[PDB]
DNA sequence: CGGCATACG
DNA sequence: CGTA
DNA sequence: GCCG
């Protein structure tokens, strides 16, 4: 068992599940508390977890494996001796974690934002919607449409949009291509968005291409909230008789990016800060969504595939439904 | 102990 | 600050 | 919280 994600398959599914979501409860509520080394090692330890090949079923087990010390460790421990870890308890009731949790949830609202609120005395939705003077439209935006962006987006609600935005993709620029990526390209069967990666063969004509892009989806009425390069955008999705809001983000890259595109935002997120540390820990080499960099030859390495950047790196090619970490 | 991914809106 |  |  490698130390880095990106040096491991992790399917989707896996056979350590209770373990994997408890650790990351630790997690989460690490970085409620503005603690990321903790958030890190708690989710890396869950991950290990999701890339094993069978269930924990005793301590012995977890001998030699990474990023499981004394912490982690007794968690799992006391998940194998009576079902429930005391700690994570402790956490799932907060009134701290509940309220973080929700308030973090609302596009437009991150950690920081929250913990504010929470220090002021806001516990519940209304308490934000009783006083919209503080809020951002995009945190109004948010906030108005949370119900919705609380229902998990499913795999059908993916082809619809997809056709909607290859059309105004397709008028925006002849030849312009649309690439599902994010959760649902890893084979997630539900997701919290859709997210796509425009681009066009010829280098350059890409261009200027998203305000063009989001003129014609407005022009559809198909824009409920957005905003350049990236796009976080609410769509309105027909439902039978009705609709529903849904996230969608576009992000545009050059056909030369693409493939460092691809894989940015393919994910999982975890994968990617993985395999972004081991590309500058181990190899010295600098990786982004736009390119990897030799800082000592102070050069850019071409790549025509995901297959190639993870050759340039040295790593057995993952596909992107092994890349759950 | 230092480090913990990386960038755009 | 928010977002991916 | 854990690695190196
Ligand atoms: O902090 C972040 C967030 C997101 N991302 C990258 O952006 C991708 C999409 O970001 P995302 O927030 O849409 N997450 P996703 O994996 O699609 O799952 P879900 O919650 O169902 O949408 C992720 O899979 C990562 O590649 C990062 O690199 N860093
Ligand atoms: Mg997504
Ligand atoms: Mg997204
Ligand atoms: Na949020």
């Amino acid at each position: 068992m490698p130390a880095y994600a990106c040096q491991r398959p992790t399917p989707l599914t896996h056979h350590n599940t209770g373990l994997s979501e408890a650790l990351e409860i630790l997690a989460e509520a690490a970085g409620f508390e503005g603690s990321e080394g903790r958030l890190l090692t708690f989710c890396r330890a869950a991950s290990v977890l999701k890339a094993l090949p069978s269930p924990v079923t005793t301590l012995s087990q977890l001998q030699g494996l990474p990023h499981f010390g004394e912490h982690s460790s007794r968690v799992v421990q006391e998940l194998l001796e009576h079902g429930v870890c005391e700690e994570v308890e402790r956490v799932r009731r907060s009134e701290r974690y509940q309220t973080m949790k929700l308030f973090t949830q609302i596009f437009g609202v991150g950690v920081k934002t929250a913990d504010r609120w929470y220090r002021e005395g806001l516990r519940t939705l209304d308490d934000l919607r009783e006083q919209p003077q503080k809020l951002t439209q995009q945190q109004k935006a948010g906030l108005q449409h949370h119900q919705d962006l609380s229902t998990p987006v499913l795999r059908s609600d993916v082809d619809a949009l997809q056709q909607v935005v290859e059309e105004a993709v397709g008028q925006a620029l002849p030849g312009a291509t649309v690439t599902l990526t994010g959760g649902f390209r890893r084979g997630k069967l539900q997701g919290h968005d859709v997210d796509f990666l425009i681009t066009h063969p010829k280098e350059g004509q890409e261009a200027g291409l998203l305000p063009r892009v989001m003129c014609r989806l407005q022009d559809q009425g198909l824009i409920l909230y957005h905003q350049f390069e990236r796009s976080f955008c609410i769509f309105r999705l027909p439902q039978p008789g009705s609709w529903k809001a849904v996230r969608v983000d576009l992000v545009v890259a050059p056909v030369s990016q693409f493939p460092f595109a691809l894989l940015g935002w393919t994910g999982s997120k975890l994968f990617q800060r993985e395999l972004r540390r081991f590309s500058r820990k181990e190899k010295g080499l600098w990786l982004n969504s736009h390119g990897l960099f030799d800082p000592e030859q102070k050069t850019f390495f071409q790549a025509a595939s995901e297959e190639d950047i993870f050759r340039h790196l040295g790593l057995e090619y993952l596909p992107p439904e092994q890349r759950n970490a």
